[PDB]
């Protein structure tokens, strides 16, 4: 009947997870992946955003920055290290790219081994059950499938201003940049913006972040501001309430010199600054517009680009499914895309009825001082259950590892948000400190089990470990008592 | 009626936690603490074992070792560091002792602020409600109290052999040692033994561990062996099935040279070795024998030295309570002592009925590769529920941070133990990897909430973080399938 049982459009986290699982049940599967280049020409291999141009390289460079601090710390612990150690950009990129290459290859082998056809072509619906794939050299091929999975992801957004596409870079370009960016302006206050600002600073570069309004929209703002205070105290410059209106090249190079003109958000005040590199981290746009969805009848939100979907990841067209960042009002993270792909395959081809649970999905922002969160922000808890029913227990802590280097006391911060109407249920968990993700993972699991403050209090701490602060939280915001 | 409401004997974790909490309810409290010196003359200030001679200095030196690794790792991330960096023992100790001193002081002030009398004297019961306290210069004073709390801790045990007390050190001396130990023999396979062996090796010293039988008695033996394999692969020498029968001084010094004669455990074979320093980490003895318990009627286990106690920490004498490592068949960790002390004070003086929950208390062994555990060992699970009802999910993992340095793949290991007769309840949690304690803490809370495998599988991972390996465990030991 059809060429394939399933055709997956997009070879990112979600698509590949779906492919691997579907093939496990003997189904004929094809993955189409194609990385349309950056304005400046940057391309990469199989695996999608996370592998090539997201989580993996980002965390690796965050580690380069952390190791910078390790070198400093080591002195007081007795290691005889030269007072200032210099860092080499090109060496770091070679090592990162080398790793990304092995993952690119890893996936290509993985799909071959599981009998999944991988086609490096750009997919585009032409009609019911039919898709056209255009390869790099321009050749077209038409394929049919019983079902389709849109796993097409997003790409970085540009400001609609002169000079942006020609002289600025995005996260897409940064992680393979063939030269050290030098003095950098990061435009935006998304997690990607602050993560990159942070590690570029940790490697010793002069970094400025230009923000429109608030830091980390979507996240608990009390933590957001704490992250910002920390970055500002550790070198990073902030320009608040400004957006660039023009970027112009003073001199080309590697890096060259650029002038950025920015306008105030609440007045006609204009400022100028010159930078070596200008990074645009102001959000991402869904890749749902240029894939022929009209030819097949799939409905999307025309304003936001996102695809509405059932709690089973089904679009309005029964045989077409969508997963990943593309989805309307879900969670835009790699492991969510993976779980969604795995579970869809099992529902479709293995008789399972288990759905992807998008509630209380944990995250971590890898800022210089890491931020891990799970559940409701304080604001959202108050909105949902009422100020009077929310008790917020909090405390500062000082990692033992920081005492000998003698730095950053009363900076790491722990808070939980509890619902008094529901047995002091822990509806929100937030930590600012080292290894925030390692700390947050298990408390994410405790939320799935309906963790209560009585239960958390009864759990014994591990000593001396940062996470133990959560075992003995006794001071509430409402009490007004000090936590220094 | 009595001089004090409460007299606490011993100013360790537990005692001080009890004192601080009791004083908060306006009760008249005295703490007696006295550190009887090491055979070699080592003494220290207030705070007990943890603060002076346990978790705090131990983790700090563990960090000195970890930072050694960080210096090596940093090269491939692009930092231009000299190929071998040397380490200075004396500077490390100065920094550690400096921190311990601030904690010593911290407590001294804390007790002053909360109106708690601190007496640096050795406590000893003389009769009902009465105790004699002998200070350093030898002067005695008699005090009475309505109740008493024995929080007397333990001290390192020696082998009954010639030369042990005169020439060998214990954990007590190691953390203030005024010279670099040089070539070291660690005798024992307790967590203290392996932790110290590990960090002494991590600072570049030549370390040998001499073991009687198994590593880490009490802990999951599969994990124990993996920790040993890792230590052996990273420099540490192991002599198995030997115990020292004699230690003699070849030459005195700082360090000197010592000859250790050891005998096989299953034969008459004898081996000799020379070391600069010999550390005895073969366990600890309760300080319950020389404190006058006979004069007051408190029953102890005469074989083991431990004090039997109710689930409310009450001894057979109603007005006398005990907490901490001293207790019979409980859990010998700082945070357990603290929780027990806090909760006892609250039961006694604030109308609480909450008891200390000694079930599924988490621990972390700070070996070069860290081991975090909560709940049942695999062996103990099988013994309790039966082999056929236990499913063990496991996986290796590779910290992203180690990929660029290009080291130690298939070494970190995660397993959970599930009870099939009880909804695949996670009755055991085990992780071997970096920041094990940070990873384990929240899963400990999950176990308090009765975490289930269905629930764990429904929790989404944080990417790329080590802990996320627990989100997707699908391979069982019973299946026989490979996990490389
Ligand atoms: C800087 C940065 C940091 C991040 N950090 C984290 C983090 O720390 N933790 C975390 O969990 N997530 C992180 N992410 C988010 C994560 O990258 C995404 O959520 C994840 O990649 C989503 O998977 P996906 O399959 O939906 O999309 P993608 O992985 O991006 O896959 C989409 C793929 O499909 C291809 N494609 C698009 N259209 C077509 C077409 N028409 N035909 C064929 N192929 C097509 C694209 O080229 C792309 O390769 C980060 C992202 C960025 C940018
Ligand atoms: C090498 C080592 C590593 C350790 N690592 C960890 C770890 O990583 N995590 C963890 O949780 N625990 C660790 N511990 C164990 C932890 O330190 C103990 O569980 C904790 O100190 C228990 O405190 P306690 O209140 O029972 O007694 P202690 O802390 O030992 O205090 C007893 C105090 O009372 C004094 N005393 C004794 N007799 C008298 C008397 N007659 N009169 C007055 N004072 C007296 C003692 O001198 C001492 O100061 C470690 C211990 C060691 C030895």
């Amino acid at each position: 009947s059809y060429d394939y049982d399933l055709i997956i459009i997009g070879g990112g986290s979600g698509g590949l997870a779906a492919a691997k699982e579907a093939a496990q049940y003997g189904k004929k599967v094809m993955v189409l992946d194609f990385v349309t280049p950056t304005p400046l020409g940057t391309r990469w291999g199989l695996g999608g955003t996370c592998v090539n141009v997201g989580c993996i390289p980002k965390k690796l460079m965050h580690q380069a920055a952390l190791l910078g601090q390790a070198l400093q710390d080591s002195r007081n612990y007795g290691w005889k290290v030269e007072e200032t150690v210099k860092h080499d950009w090109d060496r770091m990129i070679e090592a990162v790219q080398n790793h990304i290459g092995s993952l690119n290859w890893g996936y290509r082998v993985a799909l071959r081994e599981k009998k999944v056809v991988y086609e490096n072509a750009y997919g585009q619906f032409i009609g019911p059950h039919r898709i056209k794939a255009t390869n790099n050299k321009g050749k077209e091929k038409i394929y049919s499938a019983e079902r389709f999975l849109i796993a097409t992801g997003e790409r970085p957004r540009y400001l609609g201003i002169p000079g942006d596409k020609e002289y600025c870079i995005s996260s897409d370009d940064l992680f393979s940049l063939p030269y050290c960016p030098g003095k950098t302006l990061v435009v935006g206050a998304s997690y990607v913006a602050l993560e990159c600002a942070g590690f570029l600073a940790g490697i010793g570069l002069d970094v400025t972040v230009m923000v429109r309004s608030i830091l980390l929209r979507g996240f608990d703002q009390d933590m957001a501001n704490k992250i910002g205070e920390h970055m500002e105290e550790h070198g990073i410059k902030f320009i608040r309430q400004f957006v660039p209106i023009k970027v112009e090249q003073i001199e080309a190079g590697t890096p060259g010199r650029l002038r950025v003109v920015a306008q105030s958000t609440n007045s006609e005040e204009i400022i100028e600054g010159e930078y070596n590199t200008v990074m645009l981290a102001i959000g991402r746009d869904a890749c749902t517009r240029k894939i022929g969805l009209e030819t097949v009848g799939v409905k999307i939100n025309e304003k936001t680009g996102k695809i509405p979907v059932t709690d089973e990841e089904q679009t309005n067209v029964p045989y077409i499914y969508a997963i990943g960042d593309i989805l309307e009002d879900k969670v835009e993270l790699t492991p969510v895309a993976i779980q969604a792909g795995r579970l869809l395959a099992q529902r479709l081809y293995a008789g399972s009825t288990v759905k992807c649970d998008y509630e209380n999905v944990p995250t971590t922002v890898f800022t210089p001082l890491e931020y891990g969160a799970c559940g409701l922000s304080e604001e959202k808890a108050v909105e949902k259950f009422g100020e009077e029913n929310i008790e917020v227990y909090h405390s500062y802590f000082w990692p033992l590892e920081w005492t000998i280097p003698s730095r950053d006391n009363n900076k790491c911060y722990a808070k939980i948000i509890c619902n008094t109407k529901d047995n002091e249920r822990v509806v929100g968990f937030h930590v600012l400190g080292p290894n925030a993700g390692e700390v947050t993972q298990g408390f994410a699991a405790a939320l799935k089990c309906g963790l209560t403050k009585k239960q958390l209090d009864s759990t014994i701490g591990i000593h001396p470990v940062c996470a133990e602060v959560f075992t003995t939280l006794s001071v509430t915001k409402r009490s007004g008592a000090s936590i220094l």
